[PDB]
């Protein structure tokens, strides 16, 4: 069935389960399917008139290798897009005449890390349960990831999820959809320190080889191919409402970590026709800069109106210079070895070449970015956010040739309300099921910055 393979060639040849739980690999690597689940023309033709759920289950099913029974599978696919508050689940709205927005916001945190939040946390709770294993899930956020693992997380069976943030440095939108969510096995920990303390008591606690192993830890993040492998159905879904396979569709990602822009290098690997891909970026431009000198070299980090794509390395792109180097792991070794000695490293020839011939990308400004909320807004009456807009703007300056484009919407204006307001006036309007947000109890605990006052109190509490 299927196996998966790490980019840097020497951790074991896993399972899909076992993928989903190992996470990172043992070398180093990250995981990818060691085939792509091949879908004809037909094939696509025969998935036409079929809701969301549906097409992710054909999507998504070769990936799981038989592991997940069918009718478990759906129940799991159709509980997890149950909670996005829309019948199509990720719904296209036209904004000129050959030019859509796919909104990935109708889910339980207004962002697109719901899409694929809401199916992994379901699907590792199966894969759990299966094995008799608990998972002790822990992140650090600064407002917006812990939402999204929080409203996943929150009610499953065999995980308790512990999420640290900085005390008093959250946004209140990110804040109250972390601490209000009224599941017992969710624990919002406000600690006082910042982001990047935050972040060191996780890896500190990651580091802490016997605390892991008593609590049976687990990570958030973005490199995880559970994180990936659900973004590939919107691209199906997308296409299919336009016109697939009987015409190709181009798709503008505004980009941080790749993970979603692979999955949409994914689609296309299975057969989906695609035109353009094109990485949309903020002024922490790594990935435009690769892509016009094949110099990925690491610069200051700028704070931006679009702070999740805030980069100073894209996280998933390794999984692209796997594929672009021809599955060559000393290639990717020796690229990744370059990164960790002296912060960049220079892309050869030909995978280089390989990479311009399906991908493009652009940039946009603080002030290009607030231009583009303003125009679409007055031209067209539809609102974006800001990291929703860099993607409109990129689109617009790399679109080339006679495919619709399809540019992804990754949050709802509501999320980042200063900089749409500073952009075009408008202070935007939560959805209707949300407007009593800001009167939820929140229920979260203060600790001080110290990796033992953390750990005894995930000791204490997880059920693991
Ligand atoms: C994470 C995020 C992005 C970037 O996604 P990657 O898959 O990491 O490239 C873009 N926009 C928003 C709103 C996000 O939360």
């Amino acid at each position: 069935s299927m196996k998966y393979v790490s980019t840097r060639g020497e951790a074991p040849v896993l399972g899909f389960s076992d993928a989903l739980l190992a996470g990172l690999a043992r070398d180093g690597g990250l995981y990818l399917p060691q085939e792509y689940p091949q879908f004809t023309a037909e094939q696509i033709r025969a998935l036409r008139g079929k809701s969301y759920v549906e097409v992710a289950l054909a999507v998504l099913t070769p990936f799981t290798g038989g592991e997940i029974p069918a009718a478990d599978f759906e129940r799991m696919v159709r509980e997890a897009y149950g909670t996005f508050r829309h019948d199509a689940v990720c719904p296209l709205v036209q904004t000129d005449a050959n030019e859509f927005v796919l909104e990935l916001f109708h889910g339980p945190t207004l962002a697109f890390k719901d899409v694929a939040m809401q199916l992994l946390a379901r699907m590792m709770d199966y894969v759990l349960a299966q094995r008799g294993e608990r998972a002790t899930i822990v992140g650090a956020t600064s407002g917006d990831t812990g939402g999204a693992a929080i409203e996943a997380f929150g009610g499953r069976d065999n995980t308790d999820i512990f999420i640290l943030f900085p005390n008093g440095r959250v946004s209140p939108v990110q804040q109250r959809q972390m601490t209000s969510s009224g599941f017992s096995n969710v624990h919002a920990l406000s600690i006082e320190g910042n982001f990047d303390d935050c972040q060191n008591l996780v890896k500190g606690m990651f580091n802490d080889l016997e605390f892991c192993d008593a609590l049976s830890l687990s990570g958030v993040n973005s490199i995880n191919w559970a994180r990936i492998m659900p973004q590939v159905v919107y691209y199906f879904t997308a296409a299919l409402s336009l016109g697939a396979p009987d015409r190709a569709v181009s798709f503008t990602v505004p980009t941080g970590n790749f993970g979603d822009i692979f999955a949409g290098y994914v689609a296309k690997r299975m057969g989906l026709p695609i035109e353009q891909l094109i990485i949309a970026t903020n002024d922490n431009d790594i990935l435009s800069r690769t892509l016009e000198s094949g110099a990925y070299e690491m610069r200051g980090v700028a704070q931006t109106t679009s702070p999740s794509m805030d980069i100073q390395i894209s996280s998933n792109f390794e999984r692209l210079l796997f594929e672009a180097h021809g599955r060559d792991a000393a290639a990717v070794r020796g690229l990744m070895q370059g990164l960790k000695q002296s912060g960049g490293f220079t892309i050869s020839e030909k995978p280089l070449s390989a990479i311009r011939s399906e991908f493009s990308a652009g940039r946009s400004t603080v002030d290009e970015t607030a231009a583009t909320i303003e125009s679409v807004l007055s031209k067209d009456g539809y609102l974006l956010d800001p990291h929703s807009a860099i993607g409109v703007k990129v689109a617009r300056e790399k679109a080339s040739g006679t495919a619709p484009m399809v540019v992804l919407a990754t949050a709802h204006p509501a999320k980042f309300p200063d900089a749409v307001k500073a952009a075009c006036g408008v202070e935007p309007q939560l959805p209707a099921w949300l407007c009593d947000l800001m009167q939820r109890k929140e229920s979260f605990t203060v600790l001080h910055n110290e990796l033992k006052i953390v750990e005894e109190y995930v000791r204490h509490h997880s059920r693991a």
